[PDB]
């Protein structure tokens, strides 16, 4: 494979070469062409000193990055561009929030690798759909819960177990065991049902203050940071929020259509005939995204701008809701749509 040849023999490009604003919270990683994303991953890993610190073999790393990218399918939202944008936000947190004062180096490295792998082989359907459709994934994981997240983790392990792809094969038994355990915890933390279960523990940690000597605080912070990366499309401008809503609802309505064909009644948000996008977006902002970034701001004062962008994006949806009502006649001047 020629992509691999170039990635290995051409040299890792400097991060600043990608974009002058690459390391800023205002940068939109989705603006980077998909063909440049595997090289951007290598550049971020190098800028974070992970390649040198952990003595990662370059042929192995190049193969791993390409295998992770190939491990994503093309649904509208849960594709490689989502994994890349989530990974870029983890890199932004490292560059702007001084994570090294809070987490161990192996934990920051595990968070980044988990961001790359966290939605591997997503089929554009959620956990409830797996169970309702009696998929092979549900047969394997429904008794434990977080069906898709267990599959994402198993796919990540399967890549590491592919010959020539194990970026941690030279690690000590203890460090290897630690990496794979962190990966499990972090990928499982991407289930928003898990986030909602631990929300009160996250609030309590923010209230008492982060204790770097408390192992449970490390586990909780990793969970919060992973959720913050996964929802990071909400921290950019209105243009990103709007585009992401189109992608998410295209994916959800496709599931809703499959559910109807199965004879089931899909949830309102999955039903293209019932869903009212501005209301659904405002609800997700108020009850999920805004509390996450408010917690992040409470723990990291420098994360204030992220909460303010999510709050402003919620106000933009309220501002444009009136446009979802047809006033006067449509463009064609006919009422044929009735
Ligand atoms: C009340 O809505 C929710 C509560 C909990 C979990 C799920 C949702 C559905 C709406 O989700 C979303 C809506 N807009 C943006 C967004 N980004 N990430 C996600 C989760 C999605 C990929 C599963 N989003
Ligand atoms: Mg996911
Ligand atoms: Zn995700």
């Amino acid at each position: 494979d020629d992509e691999y040849t170039k990635l290995l023999h051409d040299g890792i490009q400097p991060v600043a070469a990608i974009d002058s604003n690459f390391a800023s919270f205002t940068y939109t990683p989705r603006s980077l062409p998909e063909d440049d994303t595997s090289m951007a991953i290598l550049s971020m890993l190098q800028d974070m000193n992970f390649i040198n610190n952990y003595k990662i073999d370059c042929p192995t790393l190049a193969r791993f990055c390409l295998m992770v990218k190939k491990g994503y399918r093309d649904p509208p939202y849960h594709n490689w561009m989502h994994a890349f944008s989530v990974s870029h936000f983890c890199y932004l947190l490292y560059k702007n929030l001084e994570l090294t004062n809070y987490l161990e180096d192996i934990e920051i490295f595990a968070l980044f690798i988990s961001c790359m792998c966290h939605d591997l082989d997503h089929r554009g359907t959620n956990n409830s759909f797996q169970v309702a459709s009696k998929s092979v994934l549900a047969a394997l994981y429904s008794s434990e819960g977080s069906v898709m997240e267990r599959h994402h983790f198993a796919q990540a392990i399967a890549i590491l177990n592919t010959h020539g792809c194990n970026i941690f094969d030279h690690f000590s038994r203890k460090d290897y065991q630690r990496m794979l355990d962190l990966m499990r915890d972090i990928i499982l933390a991407t289930d928003l049902a898990h986030h909602l279960r631990i929300f009160k523990d996250l609030q309590k940690m923010a209230e008492v203050g982060y204790d770097r000597n408390n192992k449970q605080h490390h586990r909780l912070l990793l969970c919060l940071l992973m959720t913050s990366c996964d929802l990071s499309d909400q921290t950019k401008g209105w243009k990103t929020t709007r585009k992401i809503a189109e992608l998410i609802y295209k994916e959800f309505f496709s599931q809703g259509d499959l559910e109807k064909a199965m004879g089931n009644r899909p949830m309102e948000m999955m039903d293209r005939e019932k869903a009212y996008i501005p209301e659904l977006q405002i609800s997700f902002m108020e009850h999920i995204a805004m509390p996450i970034y408010k917690l992040l701001q409470d723990l990291f004062p420098k994360a204030a701008e992220l909460y303010e962008r999510v709050a402003s994006n919620r106000e933009h949806w309220t501002k444009v809701s009136h446009k979802f009502t047809i006033r006067g006649l449509p463009s064609n001047n006919s009422l044929d749509f009735l």
